[PDB]
């Protein structure tokens, strides 16, 4: 189960990085 | 034990990303 939860958390960190890069250099 | 320490380090990186995004686009 650690691979599933860790893939979910890495997806969340990737989404937060994309949103922060969006609010920084896309708005 | 690698899953435990790696989940802790990913949580720390997520918290640092949240704090840096806070100081950038929330202050």
């Amino acid at each position: 189960e650690y691979e599933q939860r860790l893939k979910v958390l890495e997806r969340e960190v990737q989404q937060c990085s994309r949103v922060l890069g969006w609010v920084a250099e896309a708005l």
